[PDB]
């Protein structure tokens, strides 16, 4: 069946935000997109879905998400009648991969998930497709706050290689290389990324409390001891993330 590795659902259970930003910056982020109310926004790999539902609250948008977790699906469906937005916001259990909107979206999204795309190019190029007139693309996608002298470093923040990401002015750059003007961005900063990492590590305990006899209790128990370290030594120092807003020149 569908779904994301178990190691995933069990970290990240309690996270509203599967990604390194603030719930404050997501506010932050809503606002800045000055989206009309009934603007559709389509986002893929939408998470527990807190993007839609809280700007669907805040904005009076309409749209989808759609995501792989059968866990996190759950969870955004149940966030959007808790805020009362349940008619407004729909979640699919699924994978986006190619996924094309007949529904052309105000703002089409992929907030940390870009190899959805096969990277930030592609990813792009999928989320156009979807895009009605004058709509606005949004990426997340991780930057070297710092250029990682070496691939044990780089490794070490969980890339395959220094290659993987690019400093931010590149990033930048790169945007407008493939025909984009940057519009907007809201970047997290170390204190988003401690939100994102650090309320893993609680889950995890509590977990491992619950369940002390799953077959995962092992590669948990190793993951809680050496990720404080691993985080503060490499992620937290060298590893930048953000959204950007895109539309096409
Ligand atoms: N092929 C795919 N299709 C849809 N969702 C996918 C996917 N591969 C991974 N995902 C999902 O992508 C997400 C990455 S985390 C980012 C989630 C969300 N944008 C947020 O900010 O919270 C996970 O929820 C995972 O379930
Ligand atoms: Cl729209």
């Amino acid at each position: 069946m569908l779904d994301i590795p178990r190691i995933f659902t069990i970290t990240e259970s309690a996270h509203r935000i599967h990604n390194p930003i603030t719930p404050e910056k997501l506010t932050t982020l809503g606002a800045a997109l000055r989206l009309e109310p009934g603007t559709r926004v389509l986002d893929l790999g939408s998470g527990s879905g807190e993007m839609l539902c809280t700007w669907a609250r805040d904005h009076g948008i309409i749209g989808t998400g759609i995501d792989m977790s059968q866990l996190f699906t759950a969870q955004a469906k149940l966030r959007a009648e808790e805020l009362g937005v349940a008619d407004r916001v729909t979640f699919i259990h699924g994978d986006a991969s190619g996924y094309v909107s007949d529904d052309k979206a105000g703002v089409a999204a992929c907030v940390g998930a870009t190899w959805i795309g096969g990277g930030v190019a592609g990813t792009i190029e999928l989320l156009a497709r979807s895009l009605r007139p004058g709509g606005i693309i949004l990426i997340g996608e991780p930057y070297w706050r710092q250029v990682p002298p070496t691939e044990d470093v780089a490794r070490g923040c969980l890339a395959n290689s220094t290659s993987d990401f690019l400093m931010l002015p590149e990033l930048l750059a790169s945007f407008g290389r493939l025909g984009y003007d940057v519009v907007e961005m809201v970047l997290a900063d170390q204190d988003g990324w401690d939100r994102y990492e650090a309320a893993k590590w609680l889950t995890m305990r509590r977990w491992l409390e619950a369940n002390p006899d799953d077959e995962l209790a092992k590669e948990v128990r190793a993951q809680l001891t050496s990720e404080p370290g691993r985080y503060a030594s490499y992620t937290r120092e060298y590893l930048g993330w953000g959204v950007f807003a895109l539309m096409p020149r």
